[PDB]
């Protein structure tokens, strides 16, 4: 039927990356919330004030906490957004109909919370970051990420239009990758993975690896999708999300 989709962006991005998908879900009758996480999009915070992934997720937690009784949402997380999903699902699991991991980090419950990030780090040669800028800052020593135009063009948006890449160049902002996701909370939610097959930021092989590691309830494959499937495969993506809405409810 009709769901409430809560869309959670990835590193260096913001609510704006869902600007093509949201109207599509809304024309399907759904309610759609596309948050800015902390120090993302036009959030007024700067990355230097964020100490943890939990603090980065604050707007998501705040929004879920405000949800009235009976209201349940389908979380949709992109890239690093998948970790925001795990954080949110472990605090407000009673409010989550399902979580969708769009080419995202899917943590598990048997390994430590950062396992998929550590493993992603270990499989990723530093050359792959291209012109991405890594700096350090202090709060209370934290490494910041800032994607450069080459990385955006060559590893994230390579199958997107020039207006998509230019938009990201105009909006991306510094981010950061910064103990256990519980079986009772996060572990209990239905999870859906959307594989993006031409992804060069999180390669399909890593995406398949995470599914192997912690199998979700449904796996969709988006052929021809780079990492920003919501911009190049928006229509197909909305059709998967409708299938999800129809499956996970009453
Ligand atoms: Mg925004
Ligand atoms: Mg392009």
């Amino acid at each position: 039927a009709f769901a409430h989709f809560v869309l959670v962006h990835g590193a260096c991005h913001g609510g704006w990356s869902w600007h093509k998908l949201k109207p599509l879900l809304e024309a399907l009758g759904h309610k759609v919330t596309a948050l800015d996480l902390a120090a993302s999009g036009v959030d007024p915070r700067q990355i230097e004030e964020l100490g943890t992934l939990d603090e980065y997720t604050e707007p998501l937690l705040t929004f879920l906490e405000a949800l009235p009784p009976g209201e349940k949402v389908i979380l949709v997380g992109h890239s690093l957004g998948g970790m925001n999903l795990g954080i949110a699902a472990d605090k407000y699991c009673e409010k989550i109909a399902a979580a969708v991991f769009l080419a995202a980090f899917m943590p598990d419950t048997e390994h430590c919370s950062s396992f998929v990030l550590e493993q992603y780090n270990e499989r990723t040669p530093a050359e792959n970051w291209l012109d991405t800028q890594f700096l350090t800052y202090t709060k209370d020593e934290i490494t910041s990420m800032f994607f450069g135009p080459k990385f955006l063009a060559h590893k994230l948006y390579q199958l997107c239009g020039p207006e998509d890449l230019e938009l990201a160049s105009m909006l991306v902002r510094p981010s950061s990758l910064m103990p256990f996701f519980t079986k009772e909370g996060y572990g209990s939610i239905k999870k859906i993975y959307i594989v993006c097959t031409e992804d060069k930021g999180i390669p399909e092989e890593f995406q398949r690896w995470q599914i192997e590691n912690y199998k979700p309830d449904k796996v969709y494959k988006v052929e021809g999708a780079d990492h920003m499937a919501m911009l190049c495969k928006t229509k197909e993506l909305a059709e998967i999300l409708q299938e999800v809405a129809d499956t996970y409810n009453a």
